[PDB]
DNA sequence: CCGG
DNA sequence: CCGG
DNA sequence: CCGG
DNA sequence: CCGG
DNA sequence: CCGG
DNA sequence: CCGG
DNA sequence: CCGG
DNA sequence: CCGG
DNA sequence: CCGG
DNA sequence: CCGG
């Protein structure tokens, strides 16, 4: 029952990069540094110009998958190692941002995938969900056919969600180089062609 | 296409109990007493304590089914019997609360299941729907795979809906003992374990 | 998995009619006249009376299809012909209303179906979508089973969407006689029957 | 042997519109009005902005097909009809532009497709070729696999070629509304994403 | 994938004739006389007249094969015989023109076909290539389907290439009668027919 | 249709080596160092002597494949790691040479293959293309049979193309030892043999 | 010889 | 003749 | 009654 | 009970 | 790693 | 690694 | 690594 | 045209 | 009409 | 229409 098909469909990929810095602490007991992570397409698609407001000429879109990647910045020979946890949060209900917490809150989460620290690579390939209603915080299951479409706005696209972190603090700085790869699916090729 | 599977899924059951009292009237013509019925999970799940805010350690949820039960409180030997009607209302558009109405408004509803009164048992096993937008009042069909998930909030869970009643008035009080059994499906086991 | 079935389902049809007048212009270069088109069921269902607020005794509804028809009003012998375009817009993001634009913006749209002007007939049989959130502008694919239901309100039904036009200006007036046929599917027969 | 495959390939469509005006003449003998037609993608793709110079984020391209369309502007009731000819010219060697020529030069061309005038529609769906060397004027056959790729420049794209016309003059003006639809195939998705 | 077919295709043959004179020398050591050979269609097709500039009414062309023939002019009873070599040079990089060279440079060439001298017949049936870029000197393999087409210019056709010679000097003159047969393939029959 | 075969064909390999030095920077935000990479056979084939101008006795050539190799020079114990990107650029349109750029421009390129830095090995085995026209920047697909041949010039061979880099800056120098292996295919063995 |  |  |  |  |  |  |  |  |  |  249609079943995509050709009506403007253009599956593609997008990626960006950012640094994340887990700081030092004189504390020696196991303490974690919690932080969330949001996804918004405006940080991937820069603005176009003229009658075409975006750089990609399409109207609708829906994010199929996201591949986060924690490419580290610390060396192999770093000591005071640790262990962390990454979990998938599909409702904009993260666990409060904290620099030092006495436990790993994302450890018993069913979507937990362990992190080895501080020199290892960790990746999480999942389906995010959008924030339609913050008061109610609803979202639908993972079904490709009946997944929703969303207008590709110019400046006010909705904040997708889907990941929260908990890194174990250490004496030394644990710098990281995060890469947020996104697998998008656009529709309704809406290019304009004025004269001149 | 996943197809639940194990990722925190915990099907269970919940139940509560309340009294409902259809009062007397000197009127002898057939008159009905209309009233609605709302379902909210906060009335089933009491609050937890500490880092775990709820009593059930899960994040998401979705109500599969509801089984209302009208366990009466009147004896078999009660006279001035009557006949009522229960209907399923999935849009928060009930029929105005009234102590005496000259007709059964929920009689021609396609979801009508007759009530015998005042000493009989009546049950309604159906799928409720949540109230996402009161202005628009939309809801989706009954499909288990693509049913929505909802964040399990602490104090502001959304008011599910799905039943309205119309009991025929009588000279004698018609007390009832309602039992609202709920069949829920949670996800993302999110238990915390601080020290001490 | 139910799979409609009989529970109040009444597939039917509705239609209305309106005039649309593309005006003259002394300009001779190709210039277009852009305009959108919205669909709201209150313009099809007039109000009832008494306990039954609508003319159709049903509670829910969902629009399956819409068939727009541009029955012209100009003769065959009209000169300064042109060419236009109709496109499907499912997000309430039309292209700004304009009396004279130097290009056809809806020409490269994947949902484009060409118009011959000014004496030809043009029809567009498609599935519209409702406006649930204007800020986010989301909508679901075309799937009959899992399509949403909507409460049939009395005065504030939601504005469905799905078509935008671009007619090429001409020296002569290009009057049209638009017919908006709608294919609706109601549910939950909710007729009242007071006495008298 | 690869055989496109996925490496940035995005088949799409582009279109524009222009007026063409065959003027009157007091001459009554059969006389033709010859004119060529060139295709350049800069007239279809407007310029982008910032690090992305174009509106379409791709590097290479190759035009598969072109569909010219002579949507007329004259009425059915126009007299002094005529007959013309359209031919495919793949070498930038057209036949000299002339307002009145005593014969149809594009009539015996093997790629001739007759035009009925002045109120009929005529279309030509063919494969154009680029202008690599004007001195030598070479071009390759129609083979999809081994067709060349071309850099998608910002302001100096090469002038594709492939059509020449010969319309029969008439007492009355024969205005037309030409539509040049292009079927392009891009490659190497080269989008940039600066911060801010 | 078309696969010629009928669209103006006219395979034919052309031929011309010229004398080539290897001169005497008092030298008795083996010495060779090197010379190249170029092919240009203007030496085969004389100019037409009027609107038809050429004698053959076609637009494009591509040379499939060339058959050079060294019909000698010397008698059987000639002494001081020798031995030479003919090679195929597809890049306009011949070996410098020389009246006396101490070796046969075209002897080890893979495309070498020996000549017996001075009274024998020698023929070379090969596919030439055009000179598209002298700086780069590129050419494509022998494939009939994907061979290039070339505009049939009036006075500036491109110089095809493909043969170089090395004849062994002798006391007596070695006159030859060269015949350059060409197997051409035209396209796009472009005949004009003015009145009178 | 010939289908190489023996007519001088000599597939072989060539290789060279060079150092590439990504310098330090006090900047700590993610910044990249962009640089291109060109391939010219004169850097692989040194000049011969005498009548044979090259070291390899052949006339034509065509580069089938190139294998770049980033053999690092930094130790395993180096900190402030990073992440880069290599992409294939077949049109001589690289991304401007820069010592510090706030983003990875070659990240979203379809031909992107990630680099781990600074102690890892990275290789890219691809088919380059030559620079026939800088103004137009055309190139043909990857097809072995119909790939072009090129004259093997002595001092002015054309600059093949096909790779661009983007390395992430770091506090420490990131020296590399690049190896450019080339897989060439020659033709027309053209050796000379003068006396003495 | 003729030769797509 | 070309010839692994 | 129990009910995915 | 619901019932085309 | 995740692990009934 | 080698790679037609 | 790439990933619909 | 009618169109689930 | 749409058209890989 | 194109048409051996």
């Amino acid at each position: 029952y249609r079943w995509r098909r050709k009506n403007g469909i253009f599956n593609t990929r997008l990626s960006r990069t950012i640094g994340y810095t887990v700081k030092k602490t004189t504390v020696r007991t196991p303490s974690w540094n919690v932080d969330m992570m949001r996804f918004n397409i405006n940080d991937f698609l820069p603005p176009g110009g003229g009658s075409n407001p975006l750089t990609v000429p399409f109207e609708y879109y829906r994010i199929r998958k996201v591949k986060v990647e924690f490419w580290p910045c610390s060396p192999i020979t770093q000591g005071d190692r640790g262990v962390g946890s990454t979990a998938v949060i599909l409702d904009d209900n993260f666990v409060t941002k904290a620099n030092a917490l006495t436990y790993d809150p994302y450890v018993n989460y069913s979507s937990r995938h362990t992190i080895t620290q501080p020199f290892s690579y960790h990746s999480r390939y999942f389906t995010p969900k959008p924030v339609l209603d913050r008061t109610i915080d609803y979202f639908q299951p993972n079904n490709k056919r009946n997944q929703l479409w969303l207008r590709l706005q110019t400046t006010g696209n909705v904040d997708h969600v889907g990941l929260g972190t908990a890194f174990e603090n250490s004496i030394y700085d644990q710098d990281y180089n995060i890469r947020i790869t996104m697998y998008v699916q656009f529709r309704e090729f809406n290019l304009k062609d004025p004269p001149l």
